[PDB]
């Protein structure tokens, strides 16, 4: 996910931003120059953008077991394959010989590394002295009033991070000391020597049971990963015991802080050498972190849409012998393990990265519904079910269509965050709207009605996305050319370039009127929607008419509507600085990874899906790192 | 004045109008058609201008003799100049060759004949039905109130025509009946023989002292004529006579008809070969007619200035003898000729040239005044003091500077319409004003100021009028060029390339801004006004601002005032349709003269002032006929 960010806009830029909240929301503020160069009259407008977005979501998440990874242990350990070497072990160790027949080597903890991950944002937020239950903005336009639903009560709701289990109401794991050189139980066991005893102990507390008490996101509703399990430790950890057994108060046991948590984090996944698990950890969370707040009113179908998320369910066999994590480590990916290298060098590339990919989501999706009729793309591709049906490439293949660039892949088989109800081009959505004053909207029994999936963000966090073959707003400059015939009271125009001029003039100050009447877009985004008429297919011509202008103008412009006064404008888009309000800027040079004492592999394989989809020329696919 | 009239369009045209009056002032329609042509894209606005005139004046009359005019005699009894063949006379006919040596010959009766038009525009204006004292309108723009008083009031004032004169209050000449061939004292005579009774009573009795009852030009106040005279008649006629002894009732002699008074006109002059005399009267009588009922507030200064005329004294030695009226007629200018055939023809040629006079008058001392400057002109001429210091070629000077042909002239030495407190560039005038709201107005003493000669009409009775060497508003036709060099906040303009944009883009719909405010152009006539600030010296460039638009918008432009949008608009105006209403076209072919029994000179002489001025480059100045 390293090489995605640093690559939408430029490889020295590498900007980061940090977590922040407001009541759940936060706001990402961009300052923006527009050129207008035509006649060798170079005009500019400098204006703020602002997309807010938020946190608030509730999805819906599986546990059921898949693949077994093996990854992480010494070469001598495994065959050719992901498989243990089974005879190397044995010929290092009986009954166990016996035994072995009958123990399946299940062996996979990217749950634990996901509940890890989300229990220190939480605690950063925390911290950060603004966690609370989240609520989701109020969106009000004059005309329309929504207000969509959360279950917890922002004010009611915790403002500390309280432990997600309750007080022994609940059963917790059957947790053990392990010290011996003998698996006695099939059950799994971990390895946590490197741990301190108190990273030990909320690494094995926050093994049981989650509950869910806010409306984030990554506070979605997880039970016990095992009912069963020992940690192989020099020293028996029971200060969570105590806590169980209603011994230790609140106060003195609290959850840890953001910087042991993350310590833990590191000592695990390093000892272990899960760098391929954490890696999937890492791009689930993201795909689940967050959603952008609609600046449009139809656009919030997209907040009450629910994903679904499918995490393996947990096992371990690295603390099951302690040589397992001794010699050289196999069968590594260096993307893999630069990313890893890069998140722990600053723990908010996810945050950053999570972002883009939830902008960069939606606006897919959107183009993918757009493209599906004709506009702006030549071919018409397989958009609706090509690489949308594989649930693990689903947003990937989403990210693919929007950006351009290779999205990067799960790195494992049979998990993702995929919108089952969001294949169909027909999907409806039904937003309460209690509407104040009638106006062009349609309003069907106090919910409008939306058609596939909206726009809810704009191309700002990723600006030079490459959504279209030609020139575009979402490119980085465009030239309005000549209509293709005029008339008396305006001139035709292709649905694109209508779309071109008509976001041209808003930026300008131009109101843009047209009939088979208004170019939406709002202020503080200035931003034009795709007209909904002009989206569907049978429309290749519209007519504009009445270019008026507007309250507040910027950039004065010449008809480009009528053939006398028509002139090849050229516009040109840039941003300058961005800062998000509730930079941190990366150095490649400096956060390289550990490559001695672990074997790194450039490819993978696609069961395991460890490669990269991206929008060819002829259509969207997979492709292998090679 | 007929080729003048005839010239001012076209010698096809030829276009006459009725007299007609509402309560003293009357209003001239027209309908033009304004081109926009540029990229070739023709645009165009038809639009209707009115120019209302006014008849109401007090024009100062003096009765002062002057030189004896016999250019109707026959040959034989003139000399080779206009003096009479005394020794011819007396080889015809004694005590009267001892008298004659104490008979000097005062022949001129141009004050007779301007009383007959006089009474008879009276006669046509009550037969009409709307004769009355006449009152000046009454202009409000929303911030000034102005009415001008008027001497005698419209309500209380006579409705008919009355006589001039009294009921025997005032003293009568002492008339007498003349058969033989001895003139007895040299008391001038009259020969009426062709008249018929009541032509002869209206003609002796309107000799009679004038009196000024309404507030009309023509009603000018005029003392008797003569104190004695005869009359050479076949019989006596004392209808008259009855009226001022008392017999008489007012029911039984009242003024006659309008038709009975313009054929005692026609027999006069056809049979007294007054050609040249009734000539200048008409010309007299057009120059003092009507004055032009301004639109802008400032104007009104010229209705409040009044005229100055020098009528010579009345005499007459063609009823001394009855042969002098026989034989060949003499020394009969062809333009007198042609003139009297048309007037008789059709008798409102006077009234159009009137109006024609008036509003080139007005336009003529404008553009003189405006011309002194530099505005438009190359040459500094002498214009402040060079053909306007001639009193009798004044208004054919300001004719000739306005329109550029050769305007007529009086055709007498010693007669004039002067305005004496105008030539002076300083000028002022203290017009009354109720001011209503305070605005860009020089009121000082509720009373605005005025310097030199304002304008008060649009040059739409006779467009085609060629003020200028260069393309302008006043041609037909202009292009309007580039800035001489364009700024931030706008361009730098000439004084008349300014005024040229400014007013295209009053007629398309646009008000134009200014700096060292606005461009005025009033409504009902759209012409715009050259601005005051621009109109005096030592400025030579104009820097315009912010051209916007208007409320009514009728022609769509380019900006014309910033370099990226400027273009080469090209304009073109044409007068349609023309409609007084408080045509009648001419045929020349039919109104030819009578040529035989005539003798007819077309050149004239300077010391008479038969001829005309003309505006040559170098300068105007008078041309004779040739």
């Amino acid at each position: 996910m390293l090489r995605f960010v640093t690559k939408n806009s430029q490889d020295k830029s590498s900007d980061l931003f940090s977590i922040c909240s407001d009541r759940g929301t936060f706001v990402a503020h961009n300052r923006v120059r527009t050129d207008f160069k035509f006649d060798n009259l170079v005009f500019n407008r400098v204006y703020g953008v602002s997309q807010k977005f938020t946190l608030v979501g509730n999805p819906t998440v599986c546990f059921n077991e898949g693949s077994s990874y093996l990854e992480g242990i010494a070469k001598k350990y495994l065959t050719l394959d992901g498989g243990l070497a089974i005879d190397n072990v044995l010929n290092e160790l009986a009954s166990h010989a016996y035994n072995i027949t009958s123990w399946r080597w299940y062996d996979n903890h990217v749950a634990l590394l996901m509940n890890m991950l989300r229990a220190y944002h939480l605690q950063v937020l925390t911290e950060q002295g603004q966690y609370s239950a989240g609520d989701i903005p109020m969106y009000h336009d004059g005309h329309v009033k929504i207000k969509l639903p959360v279950t917890i009560d922002d004010t009611a709701g915790p403002t500390q991070f309280a432990w997600p289990s309750d007080r022994s109401t609940d059963s917790y794991p059957d947790w053990a000391q392990f010290s011996e050189s003998f698996p006695s139980i099939d059950v799994p066991y971990l390895d946590v020597r490197p741990l301190t005893v108190t990273e030990v102990n909320f690494v094995l507390m926050m093994m049981s049971k989650w509950h869910r008490r806010t409306n984030l996101a990554i506070d979605y509703e997880a039970p016990q990963l095992a009912d069963k399990f020992a940690y192989r430790h020099a020293l028996t950890v029971q200060d969570a015991d105590e806590w169980i057994e209603g011994d230790r108060t609140d106060d003195q046991f609290r959850p840890p802080s953001s910087k042991v948590m993350l310590s833990a984090l590191r000592k695990y996944v390093n000892h272990n050498r899960l760098y391929n698990q954490f890696y999937t950890a890492a791009q689930l969370l993201a795909q689940i972190m967050m959603k952008p707040v609609p600046n449009c009113a139809e656009g919030y179908a997209w907040l009450m849409h629910d994903a679904l998320v499918n995490i393996p369910k947990f096992g371990s066999i690295r603390g099951r012998y302690p040589f397992l994590l001794s010699g050289d480590a196999a069968l590594i990916q260096a993307t893999a393990l630069e990313d890893w290298s890069a998140i722990m060098a600053k723990p908010e590339l996810v945050f950053t990265y999570a972002m883009q990919v939830s902008v960069a989501l939606n606006t897919g999706l959107y183009l993918r519904r757009v493209k599906k009729t004709g506009f702006g793309t030549t071919i018409d591709d397989s958009y609706e079910d090509g690489a949308f049906l594989q649930p693990e490439t689903f947003v990937q293949a989403a990210l693919a269509c929007c950006t351009g660039q290779d999205a990067p892949l799960n790195g494992m088989s049979d998990v993702y965050v995929t919108y089952p109800d969001l294949l169909e081009f027909d999907a409806v959505t039904q937003v309460p709207i209690t509407v104040i004053e009638p106006a062009g909207y349609n309003i069907v029994d106090d919910h409008l009605v939306v058609v596939g999936v909206p726009v809810a963000c704009s191309p700002y966090m990723i600006f030079p996305v490459a959504a279209f073959d030609t020139a575009n707003p979402y490119c980085g400059n465009f030239v309005i050319k000549a209509a293709n015939k005029y008339l008396r009271k305006g001139a035709v125009y292709d649905k694109l370039e209508a779309w071109k001029l008509a976001w041209a003039l808003r930026v300008a100050g131009y109101d843009t009127h047209f009939k088979v009447t208004k170019f939406y877009a709002d202020n503080g985004d200035t931003w034009t929607h795709i007209p909904e008429f002009v989206t569907d297919g049978d429309v290749m011509e519209v007519f504009v008419t009445a270019i008026e202008r507007r309250a507040r103008h910027f950039v004065e412009l010449p008809r480009l509507n009528s053939p006398a006064f028509f002139r090849s404008v050229e516009v040109s888009t840039t941003i300058y600085d961005t800062h998000v309000q509730a930079a941190s800027r990366i150095n490649l040079d400096y956060v390289k990874p550990v490559s001695t004492g672990i074997q790194v592999i450039n490819a993978g394989e696609l069961k395991n899906y460890w490669g990269s989809v991206r929008r060819t020329q002829q259509g969207l696919g997979v492709v292998g790192l090679t």
